[PDB]
């Protein structure tokens, strides 16, 4: 799988320079394995559970697909979004891409699939990226359901799936039986991330 992309990868690093004269982008390389840390950890959420076994999908087209009707969601792709620190526009927030979602009947979820080794943080991060645009439709949707423009008012999910650079939380984070090939696929990359980065400092 993406392994295939670690693949293309491991390659470029046991083959090194000091970090000297080195690779003056292990970053290229770095931000590669951060990508691929992150897919592997997705590719397994993307089994299990979600509506997009392709790629991650914008929040506009989910909507859509969930049966809002586009003159409503048209409705709100001019206003802005609530103690935002930007003042995002839902017309941008609706270009936004999350990694994996479900529709099922008159409710949508979302979860965002993030690693480092600040869980809160990364929790914390994300959240303030998404949660707060997303209680917003959510919230548009019951005053839009209060008058009565659709049948049924949507309920909205965003949860945020994250995991110790080890793996250890995998347990309570995301129970499954493909979790254990996750764990031993990640243990992996690390050891190619510790060294790039030991090779620095
Ligand atoms: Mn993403
Ligand atoms: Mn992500």
């Amino acid at each position: 799988g993406p392994m295939e992309k670690y693949r293309e990868i491991h390659q470029r690093v046991r083959d090194l320079a000091p970090g000297t004269v080195s690779a003056l982008e292990c970053i290229d390389l770095l931000d590669r394995l951060y990508a691929v840390r992150h897919d592997l950890v997705d590719q397994m959420i993307k089994h299990d559970w979600s509506d997009n076994k392709d790629v991650e999908r914008p929040i506009g087209q989910v909507l859509l697909m969930a049966g809002i009707p586009n003159d409503i969601i048209q409705g709100m792709e001019k206003k802005i979004i609530p103690n935002s620190p930007s003042g995002q526009v839902l017309k941008s927030f609706f270009r936004m891409t999350p990694d994996n979602y479900k529709i099922t009947g008159n409710l949508i979820e979302f979860i965002e699939v993030t690693v480092t080794a600040d869980v809160s943080r990364g929790i914390r991060e994300a959240k303030i990226k998404y949660e707060g645009g997303l209680q917003f439709v959510e919230h548009l949707l019951e005053t839009e359901s209060r008058k009565g423009n659709i049948p049924q008012p949507y309920k909205i999910t965003f949860s945020v799936v994250a995991v110790k650079t080890d793996g250890s939380n995998i347990s309570t984070q995301w129970p499954s039986r493909r979790n254990d090939g996750v764990i031993q696929h990640m243990r992996l990359v690390q050891a190619d991330i510790n060294y790039v980065r030991e090779h620095l400092i």
